[PDB]
């Protein structure tokens, strides 16, 4: 069946960098695994058992009869993408082709950071902010709930989860501080670069 | 300006009943006050400064230029309605006209509890569940983000907040347990009866 991808680092390894071991216990151990479980419950009898996360997402998006499958598949994919977007001793500025394309779409890295932070801060309710490639240019986006750039004809490059469970144990109501900490200590530009190259 | 309605009980008084003092500190002290502060920022300039929350909510519903005012006013109203939906030593069964009308619509109080819990448990993302009166009968509804029954031509009687901040410090991912705790130890049937009689 669908299997939860292992975390790309030890679950306590982000604690010096602003994301607690307790957060990883609940967010990866309970929320993310829960989405895998519900995805499996709703697909293992069906034609979608044989299908990639991405294909399940794109197939079931917009289908009023398959909202459960969509929401779970999208969340499974989103919270693998999110863990890959983090690393112990992240932060710093992007280099190489990523940095060049950020400068050309946003003017500078700082101007990207402001737009990315605004997106993440202003998604009202539960959701995600993203760096994406669309029509050969980089863009910052925000999505609601389980939505994700795959359903908007975009290539995802980076995400931050702004569902309250992502940050509430460590920042409570302080989403903006959570977002700053992500940019300052956790963002994984190596992942972004791999995504852009492909 | 708009003033945050005082909590109807001491902020530590729900602790033996499944809602911690810490939760009240953050939820009432920070989240709720924040919405008031934002509502005041966006309205004290204007025509809407003297309006009841209910009137701001109905007036700005659907207005593409006033989403911020809508969301904040709706959340100020929703939180106040939530605190009133709670009491120390709540729970038990409704009586009187509330009970008769629940029996008429749901068949029994236990069936209401099932329907209410289902609604609260399945609102995906951030939102609220409600008992409402509409077209002479009771029903359960759920809403997203800041929406509430006032913009659906329904009279709200009871609510539970299912934004993750409402429960995450006390139950983490365990929303179903949070909802059971509300029904068993917190729901304020007196408030429901007041709302119904009006
Ligand atoms: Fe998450
Ligand atoms: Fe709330």
């Amino acid at each position: 069946a669908f299997v939860q991808e292992p975390l790309p680092f030890d679950p306590g390894a982000l604690e010096p960098y602003g994301m607690s071991a307790k957060t990883l216990e609940f967010h990866y151990g309970k929320h993310h695994k829960g989405y895998v479980d519900n995805l499996n419950k709703l697909t293992q009898d069906t034609e979608l058992a044989d299908k990639s996360l991405e294909d399940v997402i794109r197939t079931t998006y917009g289908d009023a009869a398959k909202v459960g499958i969509f929401n779970n598949a999208a969340q499974v994919w989103n919270h693998t993408f999110f863990w890959n977007s983090l690393k112990p001793g992240g932060g710093g500025v992007p280099t190489g082709d990523v940095a060049a394309r950020i400068n050309s779409a946003f003017g500078s890295y700082d101007e990207f950071k402001a737009q990315f932070k605004n997106a993440a801060a202003t998604q009202f309710g539960s959701g995600w902010a993203w760096l994406v490639l669309e029509a050969g240019t980089l863009k910052v986006t925000k999505t609601a709930n389980a939505e994700n750039p795959l359903v908007h004809g975009q290539v995802p490059l980076l995400t931050i989860d702004v569902w309250e469970h992502a940050y509430y144990l460590d920042y409570q109501n302080r989403r903006p501080d959570f977002i700053d900490n992500f940019l300052n200590q956790l963002v994984n530009w190596d992942f972004v670069a791999k995504n852009l190259a492909a």
